[PDB]
């Protein structure tokens, strides 16, 4: 998928502006200088400079804000790609916050909505093994069972993950174990979805996640 | 502010079913004339389309699923445009904000008691009254989940600042809703100094149950 001039022009600034070299609070240089440093015309600045905007990087007057304070989930794969400073266990916080966040929405989908929880797991029969069908089946499930909840915030949560989710997902699931690991734990949701047996899935998502992460941390090790 | 005003438009088009997924976009002229905006003020906005990942583009702009790209990017936008769920709408976000905050609030209690406390202690400097609490408020969960030493957490505090804030102007113009929610920092305070990290799960649903009752009744 080629990026764009205006593409590249947003991840270029976005990357200065992530990286500190325009502080919060700070303006952009203007237009005639930026274009000229970037080495593009001023047309397609002000398209990068919108999604910037979009992003709400900045603010036109450009104005730079805090990332911090502005950004959600839509800079995780920049902050994966940068392998930004100030994250260095961003992959395994991500995962955190999957595990953690899906007890919330596995459980209230398991009570509001079972039926569209069981279509959701279905899914992992037929599922092809190899990893760029598991990590594609393992996000559909995740986030499927976040709208089964009822609650479509949870869902909004995990199209957010989507990018650096799967990209894990990705490599993980390219070790059969992990896909073996994966399998299972969605037959057992489907056995405490079919049983009503909602105050077992904590101790199966936080089981899930730590043996999962066990073979997730050994994998990492041989990747950039 | 033309482009953003562009972006809106066309977003609000795409969810309301104007332009259902998988179709492609007018063509950038036709477009541009239907809104009575120019082709550059019109390309800026698709720019910024493509960016929140509505559209995508050797091929004409098409229009993806938003239920499967958006983020809570769409929250404000969801309330604007449905005006009859928004009880239901804004529910969900009260639900997920109480039970994502029991997360994180444990486990910044557990792990950085001390910038915990140290965001727990604006609420000593408050202004008794609606907007200024309405941002205090956001700004200690937003804290606390930074505090978690998970940025993650705060990420998605950012995402639902626009309609948290929304609801909290509202809300907190409540004489007992600004109590309520003094009263729930404080016992915040009070559970992390004392390292009750299996205290935050009820104190916090407690709060959400509250709060949503003051909530109700007001609305």
């Amino acid at each position: 998928d080629r990026q764009r001039v205006d593409e590249r022009i947003a991840t270029t600034i976005a990357d200065a502006i992530l990286d500190g070299v325009f502080p919060p609070g700070s303006t952009l240089p203007p237009e005639r200088d930026l274009a000229e440093r970037l080495g593009v015309n001023r047309t397609s600045l002000r398209q990068g400079l919108a999604r910037l905007q979009q992003m709400g990087l900045i603010e036109v007057r450009s104005k730079v804000n805090n990332f911090w304070e502005t950004s959600g989930l839509n800079i995780l794969e920049t902050l994966a790609r940068l392998d930004h400073e100030s994250v260095p266990q961003l992959i395994d916080n991500l995962l955190s916050v999957r595990t953690n966040i899906s007890t919330i929405f596995i459980r209230t989908a398991f009570r509001q909505h079972p039926d569209k929880a069981q279509e959701v797991l279905a899914t992992a029969n037929e599922v092809a093994d190899h990893a760029d069908a598991f990590a594609e089946l393992d996000y559909n499930i995740f986030r499927g069972l976040a709208f089964a909840s009822g609650n479509p915030i949870y869902g909004l949560i995990l199209n957010g993950m989507k990018g650096l989710y799967t990209r894990i997902g990705r490599h993980y699931f390219a070790n059969p174990e992990a896909r073996s690991l994966a399998l299972g734990f969605y037959h057992k949701l489907s056995a405490l979805c079919s049983e009503g047996a909602h105050d077992q899935v904590y101790e199966t998502v936080r089981r899930y996640g730590h043996e999962s992460g066990e073979i997730w941390h050994r994998m990492q090790k041989n990747l950039p």
